[PDB]
């Protein structure tokens, strides 16, 4: 992976792996959304970062997702190579917004791409902060000044409100546990977790006979190791939409929302 | 990655990826399990397979019997681990595939693995344990001399494996297969059970200790709609006695034996 020319975006060629393929034989969402991950970690490193400030860490604060905004046209068969460019950029004092393209490293055809919002929280006490001058002078360095978006569109997808799915849910999973490989190198629930999470309340036949094209998935609460999560999903609708909720099984608090799209095969 | 001069072993560069490392910022064994899986499927594609030989017609698959990793020194994020891999005749038991794990900077070897593979009729399960006339498919691509990556007399690799007796010093129960436990073939993997064992290990164990050695016998699959239950004792350096048995019936999945360092 690389810094392009200007130093203000990364691109990263990954080789996708038997282990990180399906039923058809080609990448999965959370295996796309942990490249989207590990490309994000190597643009940090690439520009001097470990991807906070020596005044965030000074002031013990950290960058969270708010929200994760993934649409895919063509998922990369096993043994395919796929380059990604991902770049971030200011959105003012509310936070920070990281994109993302994915493309076929023969071709060159744009076959993905995501967005994200990312937020400033305390660490310790998990407050959440609207970025401060002295933060924002050291980031935008690193950002294109001009607006680049990956979701430029008048009427976009990527900025649509969620709301909370109402009781009974159409379909559920139920007594769901993370292990210690859905754990970061912080031992903290892996934000990809949340994607498998929401995914498991689909339908098998839905699965077996749709391909999953876009998942915009927002984030409340973090999921503790010895935390059990319920998945709740509603069909809202070729294409099949779906409204999504992650709760805590023991007093049905709220740690995610979301929607998912799927297309006929 | 590339097959050997002589064709008889794969090599293949990983660089460990930030979502691949534990608490300690290096690899975890589970995907050390994965990049040997991964070496084993690319071997297999450099040698002719789109894996398996006439067995298509005969309905025959290649199943693991046994598991056993050992790690001196886990590669760290960033870093890139050199992995050579190649298999061998066992005669009318089955096939073993080994491997190699080094660091890619000093050439030191930072790990090794081996695994016994048995036939089995994908359809009946009835597994057969001899084989004739598909050896010869085979023999082409195994190095003909006896290339061990464990060859010492009466090592840990080839040591029995008891059942684990009631009550279990730990547990954890009511573990569930989801969907990215799967393999492309709608099966639960065999890494998944290498994480399931290592749920019973206790928090503090993992924190205070390294993982050096791991012996798993596979003795029966996992569906989708069954539920497990992981099961561990002290039998002590630390060692482990482990046993995977479905939630119910208690009919047993996996039995193994962990090694622990002192950090
Ligand atoms: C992903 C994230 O932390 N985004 C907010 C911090 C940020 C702003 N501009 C950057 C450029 C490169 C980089 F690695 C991080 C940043
Ligand atoms: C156990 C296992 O790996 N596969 C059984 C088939 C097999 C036997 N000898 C080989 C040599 C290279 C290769 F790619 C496959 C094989």
């Amino acid at each position: 992976g690389s810094l392009t020319e200007d130093g203000l975006s990364y691109k990263e060629k990954f080789v996708v792996r038997s282990y990180e393929v399906g039923s058809n034989k080609t990448a999965t969402v959370e295996t796309i959304a942990n490249l989207l991950q590990e490309v994000g970690c190597n643009h940090a490193q690439s520009v001097g970062f470990s991807a906070t400030t020596t005044t965030m860490r000074k002031l013990h604060l950290i960058w969270v997702t708010a929200r994760m905004h993934i649409e895919i046209y063509k998922y990369p068969a096993w043994g395919d190579v796929v380059e990604i460019e991902t770049w971030c950029q200011s959105e003012g004092r509310i936070g920070t917004r990281r994109d993302w393209i994915l493309k076929d490293s023969v071709t060159g055809e744009v076959t993905g791409r995501a967005t994200s919002k990312w937020v400033m929280m305390n660490q310790d006490t998990r407050r959440l902060q609207k970025v401060s001058d002295d933060v924002r002078d050291e980031y935008l360095v690193f950002c294109p000044q001009e607006p680049r978006l990956a979701f430029p569109e008048e009427n976009n997808r990527s900025l649509k409100k969620i709301p909370k799915l109402e009781d009974p849910a159409q379909y559920s999973m139920i007594g769901l546990k993370p292990r210690r490989a859905d754990l970061d190198m912080n031992q903290h629930v892996n934000n990809v977790t949340y994607i498998g999470w929401v995914l498991e309340s689909i339908p098998q036949e839905i699965v077996d006979t749709h391909e999953l094209q876009v998942i915009t998935l927002d984030y409340r609460r973090e999921c503790q190791q010895d935390d059990v999560v319920d998945s709740l999903t509603t069909t809202t609708s070729n294409d099949s939409q779906f409204l999504h909720l992650l709760r805590l099984s023991g007093d049905g608090q709220e740690i995610n929302r979301g929607t998912t799209l799927w297309r006929k095969k």
